[PDB]
């Protein structure tokens, strides 16, 4: 404890608090951020994750870019963590809003697969509006490996602890 947590499964624990600061307690982990296609880190997590390295992720991010032109929906990259992890992967979940299906989901939650400590956000469960269930059972259905699935609102975390 020292948060207030719900274990799901031998894999996935549902965590109430910040992802930031779930990443740091831990000695070994990487750190997701829910990203967009032009890991343009606005807002969101992604904005908090940029602004506790002091801008370093969208240097990073920036470079990335530059060389390698956007990302698929549903794609990730594995970039440095800035101290806030030992990596953070920057997954691209679908954008409701932008009529991207739900079930692109698969593929950013498969990524985490090849990690053994996973930190994250519910992707897609912001701005890209879709249901928190919903990113949540996409989660559960494809993640095998260890995960701290972080939710900052109290709510949302008992939906889902149900
Ligand atoms: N031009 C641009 O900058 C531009 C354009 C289009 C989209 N976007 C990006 O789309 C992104 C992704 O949307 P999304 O829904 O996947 O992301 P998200 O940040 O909006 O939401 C993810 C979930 O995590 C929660 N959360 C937020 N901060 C948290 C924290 N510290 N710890 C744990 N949980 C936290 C949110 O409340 C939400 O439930 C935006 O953050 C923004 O970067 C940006």
């Amino acid at each position: 404890s020292k948060y207030k947590h719900t274990v799901i499964n031998n894999s996935v624990t549902l965590v109430l608090g910040d992802a930031i600061q779930i990443a740091s307690l831990l000695p070994k982990c990487i750190l997701v951020n829910a990203a967009n296609r032009h890991l343009k880190h606005g807002g969101g997590i992604a904005g908090v994750i940029n602004k506790a390295s002091g801008g370093d992720v969208q240097e990073e991010s920036d470079e990335y870019i530059s060389n390698n032109g956007p990302l698929h929906v549903g794609d990730s990259v594995l970039l440095k963590g800035h101290g806030l992890a030992d990596a953070i992967l920057h997954v691209v979940g679908p954008d409701a809003r932008n009529n991207e299906d739900a079930a692109l989901l698969k593929r950013c939650y498969k990524a985490f697969n090849k990690h053994t400590i996973v930190v994250t956000p519910l992707i897609s469960a912001g701005i890209f509006s879709v249901d928190p269930k919903v990113s949540f059972e996409y989660l559960l259905a494809n993640v095998t490996t260890t995960t701290y699935v972080v939710v900052n609102n109290e709510d949302i975390y008992n939906t889902l602890a149900t």
